């Protein structure tokens, strides 16, 4: 039963692992090697079942766990996906919104100036309609005036004369037509874009100042939206980190954490001031560097006229000065973009940019406020939260 | 007849313009006032009859003539107020527009990027799939091996212990969608901001004006100075003869117009209006007054404004030389307006003129000297 040597296979191989004769086994293929018969053999073998086993329910479960894996990824894309195009469709929707807003309130407005002009134009008709007919009934009863007796002719002529005379210096005022009507120009589109940049802004964030923060030559009137810098000395502060001791500053109650949030602050006809955030976590007193690395973002108006961007350098950095110091200053600020973006706002229909920073943000913030020492009085402007 | 004396009228006073008696005239009401007779008063009085009938025949004409236009201008109110409505509409069907194709292709992408990915996934899942099919026969192969006779036991035992060790050394080897951000808003505000331009005016360079040492090929939409020395031009006003340049064959009147000429890599050149009427011969003085509205770019970086001054007035210069410049038009506001078109998704502004701008102008482009070989880079009308 050898297949070859018709002999009966009675020895197995440990090293090649096939059943052979005894012929095979004292000469030829396997007269050297490692030779058991059956039964010692068959138990080494068999004693690396458990092995084999564990191995194929190892990779069993790796397979089973990465289609698992496959299959969530696949659920995590059908629900991105959806995402996606809901979020893209309401940000979409919001500027539709705003140009159908825009556009409505046009419509009033032509609503409005045609009843008003057809009204003037009415009010015009009546007037000149009646004086039209007063000179028609003065030009017939003079047509009848002069075909009449001699002594009836001399006795109503003056008086028809005088009545006449007064008829005509009597005439209607000119009233000029006045149509308020809006004509749009070739930049009517430029407009409602520079204009849609604010409306492109989140709700104005609702404030207010924290005075167990402020410090203590400040003052915080106005039901926590005006902030004003004492004319007073001050003793040195408490042992208090929250608090700040020389630069006089305040930090709002709001804390930002996270998405995107804008808000105004109305500086007017202050010559030094600062505004910004600050970190939740750095210390508020003591000299203070105005720089990314210690906590601070901000912008500041020095000398009147100097306006400076204290990003992380030596000294701050200048900006293009307007013609007037800009009298409201908005802030943008964006977690997931990290921007700080401080806009000039004194225009209510355009924003145009003064500085952005774009440096990673880890936060949270404060929304923080420098208001200078008042300055022997030239300084007590204040600090209005819009 | 005097209904107070009896006598008849017949004395006319001058001051007092009534009829009265002889006894009224000399003594009583008008004793020493100026008198006449009757008939000469009634002729007196009617002389200035005519004067009287002329004044009123000419206010009855002009108010007549007043309420007649105020008439139509009633009847012509409906018709300005569906102007003014069809204006807006259309000023805001622009931007209406832009957002439903953004929108759209949006969808479109996300479609795409959903569908290739559930593709790949799928076919993933597929081959693991085939893998623990594999898997699972080897195992059933193995279970029904170990209740085998012996010898078949011994004989295939190895084979199958070969057969999952291939097996299970040849296993398998083994986020892509644009989320959106809170700068979406802002960055779909920018790119809006240039289709809000009206359509690209097909402009065509005008080859019997241009200066004889440039050449225009691609259909007359590529502009070019040659390194050959090029004939004498013609003693035409028309065709430029110092400053080599090249106007367009069209004339912008009336409206808003908006054209991008690519300037690619040439260090020097210039773009801009001239006024029709101005002579294009001879030296040239860039400046409003005479009818040239240029903007120059010079030494690579150098950008300047010709503006009426004594020297051109300097500009920032970008980061890189701009790569193409759009020009905007406007007749009703006079405004010409330069920006860099080189980001096909965003414009950044250059310099605008806010000058009244008499009108109608040519859509001019000096493309300058050859400088011995290093200026041969063309004009292309994008
Ligand atoms: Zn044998
Ligand atoms: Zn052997
Ligand atoms: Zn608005
Ligand atoms: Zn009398
Ligand atoms: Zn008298």
């Amino acid at each position: 039963h050898c297949e070859e040597h018709l002999d009966p296979l009675s020895i197995y191989c440990e090293q090649d692992r096939t059943l052979v004769c005894g012929v095979c086994a004292s000469l030829g293929s396997h007269r050297g090697h490692r030779l058991l018969p059956a039964a010692e053999a068959q138990a080494r073998l068999k004693t690396q079942l458990p092995q084999q086993k564990m191995q194929l329910q190892e990779a069993s479960m790796r397979k089973e766990k990465t289609v698992a894996v496959l299959e969530h990824q696949l659920v995590e894309v059908e629900e991105t996906v959806r995402q996606f195009r809901g979020a893209v469709g309401e940000q979409l929707g919001k500027m539709r919104m705003f140009l159908a807003a825009l556009e409505s309130s046009l419509d009033r407005e032509a609503e409005r100036v045609r009843g008003d002009a057809g009204v003037a134009l009415r009010r015009e008709l009546s007037s000149l309609n009646s004086y039209l007919e007063q000179l028609r009934q003065m030009e017939k009863v003079l047509e009848e005036v002069a075909d009449k007796p001699q002594t009836e002719f001399l006795m109503k002529f003056s008086l028809v004369t005088s009545r006449l005379q007064k008829i005509l210096s009597e005439s209607p005022p000119p009233a000029r037509l006045d149509i308020q009507l809006p004509v749009i120009s070739d930049d009517f589109k430029f407009q409602v874009w520079k204009h849609m940049f604010r409306h492109l802004m989140p709700a104005l964030e609702e404030l207010t100042f924290d005075p167990s923060s402020a410090h203590p030559s400040l003052v915080v009137s106005s039901s926590g939206r005006r902030v004003e810098c004492s004319d007073q000395k001050a003793p040195p502060a408490g042992e208090d980190t929250r608090q700040f001791d020389k630069a006089v500053a305040v930090v709002a109650q709001q804390l930002l954490s996270q998405g995107e949030h804008y808000w105004e602050v109305e500086v007017g006809d202050k010559p030094r001031w600062a505004l910004g955030v600050m970190a939740a976590d750095a210390s508020r007193r003591g000299r203070l560097h105005a720089v990314p690395s210690q906590g601070l973002w901000l912008l500041g108006l020095r000398d009147g006229k100097i306006l400076e961007a204290h990003v992380e350098a030596k000294e701050p950095r200048a900006l293009r000065t307007p013609e007037r110091p800009p009298a409201r200053i908005g802030l943008y600020l964006s977690f997931a973009d990290g921007v700080l973006a401080f806009y000039d706002a004194s225009n209510p229909d355009v924003l145009t940019p003064i500085f952005s920073f774009h440096e990673r943000l880890p936060g949270p913030v404060y929304p923080i406020f420098d208001v200078c020492w008042h300055d022997k009085g030239k300084n007590a402007q204040p600090l209005l939260l819009v």
